[PDB]
This record gives C-alpha cells, structure tokens and sequence, in this order.
C-alpha cells in the first residue's frame, strides 16, 4: 500500500523552506516532493517497503529544532467527507465555561478544574456539574456578553470548514460546552450542524445545572456514528480534531484523528498530532493545495 508523509508549518511562522523540504525527502529516500503551500506544507511520497514508523523518526530527526509537524498515512482515502470538530480551545481560543466563571468571580477555581478534566484526570460529567453549579444565579445576559467580548476564532477554522464544504463534506461542531455558544460559533465559522450540552435557566437566571444526560466522551463517538450513518458513510470517512481527553473517543474511531495542540496526556495517546500548525493543517493532511482553498 502506498504511503505519503506530509510536513506542516504554521502559516504565521512558515519555516518549511525549499532547502528544508529537499533535505527531508532525501532523508526518506523519497521519489518526488510536492508543495501544497510554499514555506508551509509539502507532500513526500515514501518509497514502497518503508514502515511509517521509520519515515516518522527519520523526518523528525532531520527536522529537529524546527516548528514543523510530521504525519504519515496511506495516500488513498486521505480526503475525508465528514469533519467532526471539538469547539473549546480548538475552533475558538477560549474555554466558554472558564469565561462564564469569570462573571462569577471564580475564573481561576473553575479553570483549574477544566485543566484537570481536559487532561483526563477527572471524568467529564462530574467535572461539568461541579463547574456549572458555581454559575448559579448568573443573569442570562452574560452569555451574549462573553460571546461578543471575549470569544475569538482559531486561525484557519473558517478556511478549513469552507474548503471542506466546497468539496462536498458534511461538517459538525460537537462540544461538551453549551448550545448557546455553539449555535453562534457554528454559524460564524460555517458548520452544517452543531451538538452540545444545555444550560438550564428559570427564564431570567442560570439554575446552575445542565440538562441530563450529559454529553461527554462517549457522546462524541455516538454523534460521529449517527452522522456517518445518516449521510450514508462510515466513520472511516471522517476526520476528527480535538485537544482534550473527551475528544479521544472520536479521534480514535475516525479514519483520521488529530490531536491539535493537545493536552500532554492526550497527545501522548493520539496516533497523529499537530503541535505547530493551525487548523489549515487539517487541509494539508487531506492533501489539499492552497489553490483549492476557499479564500
Ligand atoms: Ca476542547
Ligand atoms: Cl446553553
Ligand atoms: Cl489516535
């Protein structure tokens, strides 16, 4: 089966120089070298008979000290037809739950719990109830307040979703956060649908509870299964991306699963990781060229 290695830099620190790409491809006795974006990403088709683990270590040693990610995969079925993406710290810069906690004067106390939950040291569901209970009494106006003043989109997000939709993919934003945030964020970026938990309120204030059953790690796996079956595909046809322990189920089930700027224990578990590039990395992973992007 044919293999291809892809080298990916951050467009904001585009250090994949021509000379560097040439040296990488020689390190793996490669046939050709194909640029997907100048100074940012290139394809290196491995010669037949090389294990992916060899090419990976060879390329990483050659590139050591440079902010360039490495992934190796089979050339066929690179381009996926489903995207399922985590929201918090993946498509936006923030944790909505931590920003909400600010409005209760408890950002640090809640953020410390969030860090433990996204690292996998506590189960998602009791972590969520403990954090949300501290939001009891907040007026419903704080949701618009946080969205309009403190939530920012991750670089490359809109381009990723729009370029994939251009090529017929179905895109879903699937989050352990809250519907009141995902519905607006999904609209801003351009997802086909979103699914998240739900804050309970009395009409004026937050009750401090969440609608049950809570969506955690397994619920993201289930949404991936539901989507693929509905659109007449299989999870093998999907690329999944996240940063946290609650994304590892869908990252492991999808055909391509990406730990993006993941927590230390999370990245330790994922087969494919992106630590330097932004969300356009997922376009290059799939073999797209800059000429293909929606600008
Ligand atoms: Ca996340
Ligand atoms: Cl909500
Ligand atoms: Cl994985």
């Amino acid at each position: 089966v044919s293999l291809v290695a892809t080298l990916i830099a951050n467009p904001a620190k585009a250090a994949l120089a021509p000379s560097l790409g040439i040296k990488a491809s020689a390190a793996v006795n490669a046939t050709g070298l194909y640029w997907l974006a100048d100074d940012i990403a290139c394809d290196i088709p491995l010669p037949l008979g090389m294990e992916a683990s060899e090419a990976d270590a060879s390329l990483r040693a050659t590139l050591d000290g440079a902010p360039i990610d490495v992934v190796v995969q089979e050339q066929e079925r690179r381009r996926k037809k489903i995207l399922i993406a985590d929201m918090d710290s993946t498509m936006i810069g923030q944790e909505c739950i931590d920003e909400l906690a600010e409005e209760a004067g408890l950002r640090d106390h809640v953020a410390a719990i969030t860090a433990r939950a996204m690292n996998g040291e506590i189960a998602f569901e009791p972590a969520l109830r403990e954090r949300v209970a501290l939001l009891k009494g907040l007026p419903l106006s704080v949701i618009d307040k946080v969205i309009s003043t403190r939530i920012t989109l991750t670089p490359g997000g809109p381009q990723l979703v729009r370029t994939m939709r251009k090529h017929g993919a179905y895109t879903a934003l699937v989050s352990g956060g809250f519907t009141s945030f995902t519905r607006r964020i999904a609209e801003m970026i351009g997802f086909n649908e979103e699914r998240a938990n739900r804050l309970i309120d009395d009409g004026t204030r937050l009750t401090g509870t969440v609608a049950e059953p809570i969506l955690g790690r397994e619920a993201k796996v289930e949404k991936l299964v539901e989507i693929a079956e509905r659109v007449g595909l299989t999870p093998e046809d999907a690329i999944a991306v996240g940063d946290g322990a609650n994304d590892l189920g869908m990252i492991q089930l999808a055909g391509t699963g990406v730990a993006l700027h993941a927590k230390p224990a999370v990245a330790a578990q994922a087969k494919m990781r992106i630590d330097h590039g932004d969300l356009t990395a997922l376009l290059y992973i799939q073999g797209y060229r800059k000429a293909d992007f929606v600008q």
